[PDB]
């Protein structure tokens, strides 16, 4: 019973983390076989090309703890430095580098000069920013999913957004969302509630006793889409009442009955109730976290 | 910026988790230096001191990853099971065994036959329960806190009480709260708000730049609690006051007219209004995890 935003174990991430220092800036890398990556910012208007054939290795101060990391190769990919080490890391997890979609969890390992602070979930919202906790010295920080024994890394954190949201990239230095590594007027875009998630996150409370909302209504696919419309919800796709099924069966809730539920939730609000200790609609669950987490 | 449930990194935590199982009853244990630590209940109205007299070390089999560790000697510390066993960990950390107070926050390192699953943050309620996350399997789970490189083990998951809310015992087996390990009518008592912490997070808040809830007003401690009183939060004292000082400077605002603020949002609610992203009061942060996150 229960029902948590809970993050991965990150102790196989934690034993890749590294700090990285060129000139006076350093911020957090990410090593693994005979290779650290972290954000190209660390050789900082910038046009990086021409700042990085102004370096050379020994520039590339890299600290694994106490021990100095001989870097022996420099490139850059997108907006990704990788450091080649004449070390292969020990600890190096089985690993892929992995796009999320928006809409979808991971976990973030919170890092400072290459030490790590914490660990939460956070989801990819649907203007690509995140909602993450950041402080100074978090560039680099990493985000994952672990399946079985596999590391997914899907993000590297670079900026800060004047709505104190989260920009960065995938590993192979590809920013999610239309944001550049540098200081502009750039700004997150108008944001959606992730409706698939919120039905998830209604499914886990049934099947943690939460009943209070249901009702013995339904509606078709159309006439919720013109309600989440109205309430800047994202539309919901037949894809969406498929991955949703599983959770249909094992609380024989249907999911158009379910939408009727949101749509009475969203046209009349809580009256003071909640709903998995929450007093509005949460839509940082997948419906994989809420088959994760409950049974 | 930005505010998130953080957990501390598990890492050092999964190093020591292992597999206990006797009879065809198996749970989590803790590994540390040469002693396994695990709930007593994995050797079952029960009079333990008669079921453990009847075991021998042959009967506990421990399995780290794959390695079955050799069991030399077992005794039992109140409703905790100690297995001594020929290999010290390796990977112990530093650490303490130290007992928490009601409306202190704490790690979670979920687990399942001695694999860990994930990792959340808890507070101990006042009427010492903890709101978890667990299934079937997670017995022995362990909750603990990070300082610099020292873990101070406080909870060890033992219960699920008829409210879905978890009951459990400090790492010398004694159990946080009126609870035994054993199927009887047990139920949590009536629990309160944790004060000092929604006030550490309305100062969260602020340091994030939500204000729309300051007010020019101040009142006393006295009024303040009778407001408290009222609302089933629990008293603030002058220690209460005193450890929200740094947040006070930081902010400058006084603890008093903080205060203030809070009756009001009791005493008007929200008006459909967020804090931090949440609709309702948050009392599971400590004034140490404000800090701890914020600047
Ligand atoms: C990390 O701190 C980082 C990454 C990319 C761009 C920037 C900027 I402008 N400031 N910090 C950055
Ligand atoms: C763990 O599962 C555990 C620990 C203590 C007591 C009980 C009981 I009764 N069922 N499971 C227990
Ligand atoms: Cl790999
Ligand atoms: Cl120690």
């Amino acid at each position: 019973s229960g029902f948590r935003k809970m993050a991965f174990p990150s102790g196989k991430v934690e034993g890749c983390m590294v700090q990285v220092t060129c000139g006076t800036t350093t911020l957090n890398g990410l090593w693994l076989d005979d290779v650290v990556y972290c954000p190209r910012h660390v050789i900082c208007n910038p046009n990086y090309e021409d700042l990085l054939i102004r370096k050379s290795n020994h520039n590339f101060l890299v600290q694994a703890g106490n021990v100095q990391l001989r870097v022996i190769g420099h490139s850059m990919q997108n907006c990704v430095l990788k450091l080649k080490v004449d070390t292969a890391n020990p600890k190096t997890p089985k690993y892929k580098f992995v796009r999320i979609q928006p809409g979808q969890t991971f976990s973030v390992l919170a890092c400072y000069n290459g030490s790590p602070s914490g660990v939460y979930q956070c989801a990819m919202r649907p203007n690509f920013t995140i909602k993450g906790s950041f402080l100074n010295g978090s560039c680099g920080s990493v985000g994952f999913n672990i399946d079985y024994d596999c590391v997914s890394f899907c993000y590297m954190h670079h900026m800060e957004l004047p709505t104190g949201v989260h920009a960065g990239t995938d590993l192979e230095g590809n920013f999610y969302g239309p944001f550049v590594d540098r200081q502009t007027a750039q700004a997150a875009g108008t944001d959606t509630t992730i409706t698939v998630n919120v039905l998830a996150w209604l499914y886990a409370a049934v099947i943690n006793g939460d009943r209070w909302f249901l009702n013995r209504f339904t509606t078709t696919l159309n006439d919720f889409n013109l309600v989440a419309m109205k309430y800047n919800y994202e539309p919901l796709t037949q894809d969406h009442v498929d991955i949703l099924g599983p959770l249909s069966a094992q609380t024989g809730i249907a999911v158009l009955d379910m939408c009727a539920s949101l749509k009475e939730l969203l046209q009349n609000g809580m009256n003071g109730r909640t709903i998995l200790g929450s007093a509005l609609l949460e839509d940082e669950f997948t419906p994989f976290d809420v088959v994760r987490q409950c049974s």
